[PDB]
DNA sequence: AGCGTGGGCGT
DNA sequence: TACGCCCACGC
């Protein structure tokens, strides 16, 4: 890739200076997004989202065959799998 | 099952 | 870059 990890012990590339901005978390350990339910911070605001539904219970994904509903779309794709 | 969490990638 | 999602792993 046109971008690379500056930490010696790691030796992943990286397609932009975001995705190496992303990355380079891992090693700052930087956890920007806090969760004002339970005060836990998260590395990604994605993850904030999904991990917040945890404590809702807000599920917008249903299963086509059978409706069971989901926090994520890939536990659904995990799901789907069963009918067949 | 419940879900943390990194990578690819589109906007 | 920030955001969001899909994906794929891992426990
Ligand atoms: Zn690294
Ligand atoms: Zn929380
Ligand atoms: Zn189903």
């Amino acid at each position: 890739r046109p971008y690379a990890c500056p930490v010696e012990s790691c030796d992943r590339r990286f397609s932009d200076s975001s995705n190496l901005t992303r990355h380079i978390r891992i090693h700052t350990g930087q956890k920007p997004f806090q969760c004002r339910i339970c005060m836990r911070n998260f590395s990604r605001s994605d993850h904030l989202t999904t991990h917040i539904r945890t404590h809702t219970g807000e599920k917008p994904f249903a299963c086509d065959i059978c409706g069971r509903k989901f926090a994520r779309s890939d536990e659904r794709k995990r799901h789907t799998k069963i009918h067949l």
